[PDB]
């Protein structure tokens, strides 16, 4: 496994540890940057570094249209400032009851089962992917129709006659839904989008943007949700920081993106011309790989970073990126995060491990660090 991917427990392997804060290491040829100075320059500095992959405009693979990793100014200008009606504080707001809802069904479920139960089968890996059926309008009765053809053509266990058979099923519904929704816009995301930029945004990269947006917040809030459970199971004198105001939770959540950081790296960026990195030179054309999760144990950003500390004043981490790539969903990650393990503890209050010998069974397959089992009791 590649050096950049290694966990040991909640922490960057030791090996890993043990590379420096730039160096050229191989999979070919490929810097390592792992100090939070210069992962901020990588992914900030888009005059000396592009993100895409190695072919602009019409030339762009039809794979690639509608996400927005892999452009760069002023193409990614354009489609960012298109999106941004769909990301009002107002869309936020009235997604919150919906999240409360999704996330009661869950607790259902598990109060239903009874204890002791699986939490990343009934509950972490099931809201993810309900919250962004509501983030992007798929119909109420529609959700699992949707998340099948939405793992279907992924599913590496299937053929590529069945893979492909349910991705030309996954691009009908969704220019479905946009051509119906083009005709008769009420509110939602592509129907805030096409209201104000109609005649900009085509459906192709609308299309491109929803599949685009499946991909990026599932295995990430996922693997937050897991691990975060875990975390403060771990550390158990604050969970009391999710039994108080919004402003104590807020915090906390912020807090567990940093020290947990579940995504190894960001976009590969490839040096547009000769650059200064750390007193290092890296010559055109040479790709920069960055390690988050160091970037976010730098102790530079903050004394005791390898500590967790749900009280602490958020800082400038790296987990949800730097500069114009900025994660999209971060305020979507950090509102379902505090509903969801606010919630959690409200039902469960005597949450434990079912087991305290049991083994931690840890996701190290996906682009997103988590768990893929976690039996608990109550
Ligand atoms: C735990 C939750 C999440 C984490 C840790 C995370 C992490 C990241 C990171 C590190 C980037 C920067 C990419 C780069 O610079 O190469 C990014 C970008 C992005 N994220 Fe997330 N993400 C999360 C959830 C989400 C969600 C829920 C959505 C959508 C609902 C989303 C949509 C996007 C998009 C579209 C971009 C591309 C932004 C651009 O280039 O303009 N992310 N995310
Ligand atoms: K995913
Ligand atoms: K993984």
């Amino acid at each position: 496994p590649p050096i950049h991917t290694r966990r040991q427990g909640f922490d960057p392997a030791d090996e890993l540890r043990a590379a420096g804060t730039l160096t050229k290491i191989s999979i070919e040829t490929t810097w390592l940057a792992a100090g939070h100075a210069v992962v901020r320059q990588v992914l900030g500095d888009h005059q000396q570094f592009s993100t895409r992959r190695r072919g602009k405009g019409i030339f762009r693979p039809r794979e690639l249209v509608g996400n927005l990793m892999d452009y760069d100014p002023p193409e990614h200008t354009r489609l960012r400032h298109l999106l941004t009606p769909g990301f009002t504080q107002r869309r936020m707001r009235r997604l919150a009851p919906r999240i409360e809802e999704i996330v009661t069904d869950r607790l259902d479920a598990m109060e239903q089962a009874g204890p002791p139960a699986d939490l990343i089968e009934l509950f972490a890996d099931e809201v993810p992917g309900a919250v962004l059926c509501e983030l992007i309008g798929v119909p109420r009765d529609d959700r699992d129709m949707f998340m099948k053809l939405c793992h279907g053509h992924l599913d590496a266990s299937l053929s590529q006659k069945r893979r492909a058979a349910l991705g030309d099923k996954f691009s009908r519904y969704l220019l479905a839904m946009i051509a119906r929704e083009r005709k008769d816009p009420g509110d939602g995301f592509i129907g805030s989008i096409v209201a104000e930029h109609g005649d900009t945004i085509t459906d192709e990269e609308l299309r491109g943007v929803c599949v685009q947006l499946m991909l990026a917040g599932d295995d990430n809030v996922s693997g937050m949700i897991g691990l975060g459970v875990l975390a403060l199971l771990r550390h158990p004198e604050q969970i009391a920081a999710l039994r108080g105001d919004d402003q104590s939770a807020d915090r906390a959540v912020d807090e567990l993106i940093r020290y947990l950081t579940v995504p190894y790296a960001p976009t590969p960026r490839t040096a547009v011309e000769d650059v200064m990195v750390a007193d290092q030179v890296i010559k055109e054309g040479e790709t920069v790989l960055c390690s988050l999760p160091m970037a976010n144990r730098d102790r530079a950003l903050l004394p005791d970073a390898d500590r967790l500390d749900v009280t602490r004043t958020p800082v400038p981490h790296v987990a949800f990126g730097h500069g114009i790539h900025h994660c999209l969903g971060a305020a979507l990650t950090r509102l379902q995060l505090r509903i969801a393990y606010t919630a959690l503890w409200r039902r469960f209050p005597a949450l434990q491990l079912a087991d305290p010998a049991q083994e931690i069974m840890f996701r190290t397959s996906t682009p997103a660090y988590g768990l893929t089992s976690l039996l608990v009791a109550w």
